[PDB]
């Protein structure tokens, strides 16, 4: 149960209260006996003269560890700096105490860095392709154990593993993940975790039997001439726990519009991955006005995509091919939905859906890559795409997220690790090698350039050239190795980014 | 962990199932039980469909669900010797069991409520206290107390199905109920456990802006606060499947997704269904729960105010039972405002789509007075209003629309009885509240007489008995309770009667 739920209105008053300047802070704080009794105490205590609400939570509550500082030795290359953090961003957590909020998973896993002390959905992707590729293939299935464990436990894999992500999931990267294990451990593994894949396909496609045309309901829309797509969702529609007083704040400074609502749409840009951007947003101004769920994802659908044919895959691999074929059908339909609803052929390059205008959007984000990068793209398309990056997305530090400079985080002058490893490789699959090394380059020597500084790796890069920033990191570390490996000779590796 | 809802548990499979109607109820497969991990069981389930017979993939897969009264009974008796028939000792359940654990043993409504109720076990708790069963109340006290404990809430009843919802809220009763038998002890033991319960229904309120609702709250333009009935999920029940897809499926203009939260909301409500909430009585796919604000939720959160301030008063801390107080007196002020018409003369529902008092009578508008937060002259009124509208020949009319649902005449339901004249009662009506009784107690001992059996509910127009989409059922857990309670009451203390007697 997340930690609002559990704690009722004193979770509301230590967040309002701002006693952590962190509101993840309360949000992972361990209670120390019953929330039940601890809420009940508490109405009892508060005004009782002279209380002290900080008092209380030290009393009642352990708090995450907060004065500690990871030094590096000196003048270590990046790829050994890399490589020798695994360790340090490994976590072990088997068993937890009784109502913590951190949810327990059989085997050891990497975890961001940071204020991030779980695992991500998302990020283990291209975290385990770091892990992989500096062949620590353990922990590679480790992390794939654990969230097939998570689909076993609770029908999906949450954002991370926190009672207060339960409600989401993420940008779908497990069936990609079993595809990774299977290039080390042989078919073997598409066969071991079909059952789990399947059961994540159910989960995205749930309610999708009696979905009517022109209606959506949880992560499914259904459009007028029945074709089929996914968007992201939260079975919430209340303040983010981990963003508690932000999110009341955004609602409140839009009182024409139900906070049910609000609060809907920031879960739901959370799932994405996006939290946030003008991607999502009617006024790259205002964040609230976003509708994330009325916007039907380019990227989330590529994913889906690589589901429906990574499920065609490991249903041969279990010698089923009249299943296999099922799956074929299912993603022909949904590469028939993307080239429809998804591509703007005005412009020429993909984009999400609108389901307000019913009609596919103008703007141009990172987003655009993702058919490329499951081969759900026409070739003459994937070309325009190659255009349309260097035209609009390349710049010299890295892919910019977005062309708008909103403030917000999913947005231009950002680059992120993930959105510059899905473009590199997406523009490879179709030979367009050149913008593909340019993204690498310019990413990699942004990522080397702070490095050489401060001797970290970062959450997130400025593009413009080469809560506070997080350092590690879990998804900037795995793509680092990767280019770098990309942009060096395989028979002479670098250590570091060429100067030249 | 705590199982998904069998339709989650299973992906298509469940949907498939249903759809086949394979079992005449839909609730019978919503109760059945995996006998292997559900992910596995589908998976097996899509590679077999592409090798099939369901009804026997389902027979290998899954355990299915599965009384002669003594002779010559009185009315009395026979209640008194079902109790044991109707009791369930479920401490550990089977792994992905829709069956949630209890850890004491428990009494069933009966027949296909194969589980306990939250409503009907108030009603029921009075019939255990009032036939000497005290360890079995204290047992079903702790049994909910666990469930607030354990999930946050008491859900409707304990099954997976049902966790995204409550019902109509008598936690709070229960406790004082056992406070009748111990003394004070209940209240100070289950106060953490009653205030848990009312953050469920006031969560999200420290934040809720004026003309706006969310989850069970509703807060109106002039900012008074108010609950509604409400489920957290918003796709076709379990235990309705079929029913409930057909229901959405004859409006595809208005979101699915509304309807199926309006129907899980009024299951919520206890009164599953009823013209009380749909647009046209007639028409199903109308109802709007969610928009309409209820007379008796209201009047239940009135109560648990009140017993939250005698509770905390009881524990020692005058300064909480004052909050509570303040809280009851709002709520009252909200009631006789807002839950009342001014028109007709009678407690009702407050429309939020039309931002008016609702102008129909039904019998939850006795709630104020059961819960004593009525005026009383309005009391008087309703009285006046109860006897030239609802009063019938066999009992207590649910409304005066005979619109073929259950909670709608000529429906006469046990715990609408009770309320109304305990309410009735509390206010000196006393001629309306005997007339309730001894028409209600007459309709059960006829049917009681020829055919041995008390059911959910009763025709009170023509008395006997048997809209609803499953059979009438026996048992019957809150018509048993409600019976021994007017027995005793229209007989004299010192010469109790067994059977209702013939003539007054
Ligand atoms: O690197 C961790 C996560 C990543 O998964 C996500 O795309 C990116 C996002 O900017 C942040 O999201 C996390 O933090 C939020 C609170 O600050 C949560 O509400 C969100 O659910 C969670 O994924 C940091 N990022
Ligand atoms: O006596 C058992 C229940 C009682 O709690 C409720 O008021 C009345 C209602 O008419 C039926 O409700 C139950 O069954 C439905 C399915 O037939 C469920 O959807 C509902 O959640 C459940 O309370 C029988 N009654």
């Amino acid at each position: 149960q997340p930690p609002d739920i559990l704690l009722g209105p004193l979770f509301n008053d230590v967040q309002n209260a701002k006693l952590f300047p962190d509101q993840k802070t309360f949000a992972d704080a361990v209670p120390n006996s019953d929330p039940l009794m601890i809420l009940a105490d508490y109405r009892m205590q508060q005004n009782q003269s002279g209380f002290d609400l900080r008092h209380f939570v030290n009393v009642n509550f352990t708090l995450p560890k907060e004065g500690e500082k990871y030094v590096p030795p000196e003048g270590q290359s990046l790829r050994e700096h890399i490589d020798g953090l695994w360790p340090v961003l490994t976590r072990s957590t088997e068993n937890t105490e009784k109502w913590d909020s951190l949810l327990p998973l059989p085997e050891p896993y990497v975890v961001p860095g940071g204020r991030f002390r779980e695992v991500y959905y998302w990020d283990s992707y291209f975290t385990m392709l770091g892990l992989a590729e500096s062949g620590h293939w353990d922990k590679v299935a480790d992390m794939v154990a654990n969230f097939a464990h998570e689909i076993d436990t609770y029908g999906h894999i949450p954002n991370g593993n926190r009672s207060y992500y339960l409600s989401r999931s993420q940008p779908p990267f497990f069936a990609l993940m079993v595809e990774l294990l299977a290039q080390h451990e042989g078919d073997a593994a598409l066969k071991q975790y079909l059952p789990q894949m399947q059961k994540e396909y159910a989960y995205w496609m749930d309610g999708v039997e009696n979905l009517q045309a022109g209606q959506q309901e949880k992560r499914v829309v259904k459009l007028q001439d029945g074709t089929l797509l996914n968007r992201y969702w939260d079975d919430r529609d209340t303040p983010r726990p981990e963003s508690w007083v932000e999110d009341i704040a955004t609602a409140k400074s839009n009182p024409n519009r139900p906070a049910t609502e609000i609060y809907r749409d920031l879960r739901s840009a959370a799932a994405s991955g996006w939290d946030f951007s003008s991607r999502w947003m009617d006024n790259p101004q205002q964040l609230n006005t976003l509708r994330t769920t009325s916007i039907v994802p380019v990227d989330l659908n590529s994913l889906m995509f690589k589901m429906e044919k990574i499920l065609a895959r490991a249903s041969k691999a279990a010698g089923d091919n009249a299943m296999a074929n099922q799956y074929e059908t299912l993603a022909n339909a949904r590469q028939k939905g993307i080239e429809k609803y998804l591509w703007n052929d005005q412009q020429g390059w993909y984009a999400d859906y609108d389901l307000k205008s019913h009609k596919v959007r103008n703007q141009l984000t990172a987003a655009a890559l993702f058919p490329l990068y499951v081969n759900a793209a026409a070739k003459d398309r994937a070309n325009k795409m190659a255009t349309a990056t260097k035209t609009h997305l390349l710049q010299p530090g890295g892919l910019n997220t977005t062309s708008v400079k909103s403030g917000q985080q999913w947005d231009a002058p950002n680059g992120w690790a993930p959105l510059q490893w899905v473009a590199t490789e997406g523009l490879q699959n179709y030979g367009q090698k050149e913008v593909a090394m340019d993204i690498s380059w310019h990413f990699l020597t942004n990522v080397q350039h702070t490095y050489d500084r401060e001797k970290k790796l970062v959450e997130k890069y400025d593009v413009s050239t080469t809560y506070p920033l997080q350092d590690g990191f879990g998804w900037t570390n795995g793509v680092t190795l990767k280019m770098l490996d990309l942009i060096c000779p395989k028979e002479q590796p670098c250590d570091n980014v060429p100067a030249t």
